[PDB]
Formats: structure tokens, C-alpha cells, sequence
DNA sequence: TCAATCAATTGTTATCTAAGGAAATACTTACATATGGTTCGTGCAAACAAACGCAACGAGG
């Protein structure tokens, strides 16, 4: 369950990274200073409680390998 | 016939220099209320951080 958790608040850093700090506070309804400190202090222990409750999504990279196979094979 | 001087009792102070050895443990007021401090999550502005666009400069041709 370490490794899932340090997997897990990775992909949760890439997401709130990709949409960004500033749209995610504003989609979320907070300020950007609570995602930047929610980056640091809770995405951690979020992130280990799913690694216990078992909520680990698909690897973007793979993801995309995979859609890249099922275009090519179809 | 009082007091200056001996005499026994009481209290204070002293007993070498270094190196090793680790310390311990009984002796239980309780329930309620006011207040206030501390922890925590938040917002706002400030303070950094990335990545460009433009212009000036200074080397290259």
C-alpha cells in the first residue's frame, strides 16, 4: 500500500498540475492558496487512504499506449 | 558575700590525589461551569516563478 499511496498522490499532483493550481481552486471553489497547501499537506494522506481503499486509477502513459493500440488494431 | 577566674559541657570545623561506576521504584478529590487558549482551515494580498516579445548591443561577415 506504500508504493500505491506514492503512486497514487503522483497522479494526483500530475492532474491538479496539468488543470492547473489557479483552475483548480477555482473549479473546486476555494482559493489557490488551499490547493497549494492542500498539495503539500493532506494529497499525502488522502493518497494513502485510497491506496487502503483501493480507488488507484490507470497510468496516463499506459492509457495512452493502450488508445494507441486500439487504434491501430481497429 | 560579690564577682574574676578555672573547669566541664556544647557546638563548630577539619580529615591525600586521581581515575571507574550511571539514577530508580509507597503515600489515590470528583463533578460542574466559565473562559480562554490552541489548532486548523480559509481568504487576500504579497511575493516568487516561467516563458515570451521587443529592443539595444556587439560581434560576425
Amino acid at each position: 500500500k506504500r508504493n500505491e499511496a506514492l503512486r497514487i498522490e503522483s497522479a494526483l499532483l500530475n492532474k491538479i498540475a496539468m488543470l492547473g493550481t489557479e483552475k483548480t481552486a477555482e473549479a473546486v471553489g476555494v482559493d489557490k492558496s488551499q490547493i497549494s497547501r492542500w498539495k503539500r499537506d493532506w494529497i499525502p494522506k488522502f493518497s494513502m487512504l485510497l491506496a487502503v481503499l483501493e480507488w488507484g486509477v490507470v497510468d496516463d502513459d499506459m492509457a495512452r499506449l493502450a488508445r494507441q493500440v486500439a487504434a491501430i488494431l481497429t
